[PDB]
């Protein structure tokens, strides 16, 4: 059937949509080029819902119902229980979209009245229907890209309303965080660190004899997810150990939401109708994942890939095999990719076999290596700052609800450009405004996080290992990289940033305290006579639970 049907009606925002880069006094001192800088906008919904719009094949063989078997055998040993309304609503982010129903985010947040009977209301009208479509909202996401010699259009986002969203909490919320790491083990890739991701990269790597390895990348994944697959889905989560009423509500939600329903613009217009995937539930992340990992496992079969290690995040694949030689993984890699369109996942560019670890992008970054404290060799995971560093100069001039640089920082800590280039902008955009201690909010693996910018070192410490404030002597393809690209953003040589670095790093020292610590560890590198960081004391105390367990995207979670 076709992913979308479509009436005509448009796509609307809610507000007016800046696509230009906006500029402040502090825009400069980090980028010149402001023309490459842009943001999408619901203007450009038409050409996505143009290329999302496909009609869906499937052909199911028995390499697909055997790894499903498995699949359903490991999801039946979980067992997994309903959250009270409260719990669920605990979950809500504060800037969660407002019900259609008269209450909001922070309503839901401090447990009005309001808000927790139109909740018990919806749950209970889940128990009673399992047929009447539930409403969504289709919205177009604004997000922020540099030029590539055009334009990307705007991604949508389709999302039912906030006291349904509240409920697939109490229903799917312990399922989707425990399931997905029973069935699929090791493969499932939102429970790593960066640090116990690129472990499991090369450890992966160097247990094949004669390793290669691909990306795969799906063309528009979620509109490929079937009616089928999603059923298919279902059944998956019903194996599980559940209370009477979780079973009926996810069946409720499966039919009613799930599947499909009616698309509904910010003006209350009737836009058409989705028979895939919705990115905004809670299910989005967990649901691509298994059916990104079956079709995939699936495939590898059907190819004959030989000891085909998967490394899944929603839909987004990276595969480690044994070579047979060129030829053969290119044909092999034919057959899989045969296998994978016809169960409905086509590729967007055809995948290509590498035979060096660090060729390899998945989860939109590559592997490599540098050196630290003792010289002793370290890998750390890496990308292109290009897009990062564009989204920094949005965010320096305008206040964001997520902080993209936040979460670059978290994630690259190890990198030579968050280093040098996000830590010092950052922090001395901080200082000025003495906001070190205000808490901010950003999204790891779709969840959202409140977090204490002067608790970084411990953080980051606990994700990346102490190696991450002494890396040293990084490598000509990656300095070549983040070089080509501050020449293509008129980003300030990394001297100026060495310059403004020392000067961030003494004014935190100055300061004492937790500000001298980010002073000490996260700035080691600009000082040319360095201090000895041992591991920080009190860090052990911050619990990272909630941090990488599963993945949230669309989910409208809050930690
Ligand atoms: C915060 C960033 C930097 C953005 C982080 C992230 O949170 C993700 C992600 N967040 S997400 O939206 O949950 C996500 C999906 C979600 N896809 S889906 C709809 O659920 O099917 C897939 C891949 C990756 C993601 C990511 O790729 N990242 C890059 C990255 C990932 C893992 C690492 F170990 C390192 Cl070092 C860097």
């Amino acid at each position: 059937s076709m992913s979308y049907t479509w009436t005509g009606a448009l796509i609307t925002p809610c507000a007016a949509e800046e696509s230009k880069l906006p500029i402040n006094a502090l825009s400069n001192s980090l980028l010149r080029h402001h023309n490459m800088v842009y943001a999408t906008t619901s203007r450009s919904a038409g050409l996505r819902q143009k290329k999302v719009t496909f009609d869906r094949l499937q052909v199911l063989d028995d390499h697909y119902r055997d790894v499903l078997k498995e699949m359903k055998a490991k999801a039946s040993t979980v067992k997994a229980k309903l959250l009270s309304v409260e719990e669920a609503c605990k979950l809500t982010p504060p800037h969660s979209a407002k019900s259609k129903f008269g209450y909001g985010a922070k309503d839901v947040r401090n447990l009005s009245s309001k808000a927790v009977n139109h909740i018990h209301s919806v749950w209970k009208d889940l128990l009673e229907d399992t047929v009447t479509p539930i409403d969504t909202t289709i919205m177009a996401k604004n997000e922020v890209f540099c030029v590539q010699p055009g334009r990307k259009p705007a991604r949508l986002i389709v999302f039912p309303d906030l006291g349904v969203r509240v409920c697939e909490k109490m229903a799917l919320y312990d399922v989707v965080s425990t399931l997905p790491q029973v069935v699929m083990g090791s493969s499932y890739g939102f429970q790593y660190s960066p640090g116990q991701r690129v472990e499991f990269l090369v450890n992966t790597w160097k247990s094949k004899k004669n390793p290669m390895g691909f990306s795969y990348d799906t063309r528009c994944f979620d509109s490929t997810v079937t009616e089928n697959d999603i059923r298919v889905e279902e059944s998956i989560y019903q194996c599980c150990d559940l209370a009477p009423e979780a079973r009926q509500a996810i069946k409720s939600l499966t039919e009613r939401l799930y599947i499909g329903g009616p698309l509904t613009n910010s003006k209350g217009q009737n836009c058409g109708y989705r028979r895939c995937r919705a990115s905004g539930v809670l299910t989005t992340s967990c649901g691509n994942t298994l059916t990104c990992y079956l079709k995939a496992s699936a495939a590898c079969r059907a190819a004959k890939l030989q000891d085909c290690t998967m490394l899944v995040n929603g839909d987004d694949l990276v595969v480690i095999c044994e070579s047979a030689g060129t030829q053969e993984d290119a044909a092999s890699l034919r057959v899989f990719t045969e296998a994978m369109t016809r169960y409905s996942a086509p590729p967007g560019d055809p995948p290509q076999p590498e035979y060096d670890l660090e060729l390899i992008t998945s989860c939109s970054s590559n592997v490599s290596v540098a050196h630290d404290a003792s010289g002793k060799r370290v890998y750390y995971l890496t990308r292109d700052p290009t897009t990062p560093l564009a989204r920094a100069a949005w965010e320096t001039a305008r206040h964001t609800p997520v902080n993209s640089w936040l979460g670059n920082i978290i994630m690259y800590a190890p990198t030579l450009w968050a280093r040098m280039i996000l830590m010092t902008h950052f922090f001395s955009i901080l200082l000025a405004q003495e906001q070190l201690e205000k808490a901010l909010d950003c999204q790891i693996y779709g969840a959202c996080y409140s977090i204490e910018p002067l608790d970084l070192p411990q953080i980051i410490e606990r994700l990346h290992g102490l190696s991450a404030f002494s890396l040293h002597s990084y490598s000509p393809g990656e300095i070549n990289r983040v070089a080509s690209c501050l020449r293509k953003l008129g980003v300030p040589p990394l001297r100026v940033w060495r310059h403004r670095a020392r000067s961030v790093r003494a004014r935190l020292l100055s300061q004492g305290g937790r500000a001298a610590t980010c002073g000490k560890y996260l700035f080691n590198w600009a000082v040319k006579t360095k201090l000895k960081l041992t591991p920080i004391p009190a860090a052990s105390q911050l619990d990272l639970s909630g941090w990488f367990v599963a993945g949230y995207s669309g989910g409208d979670i809050y930690h």
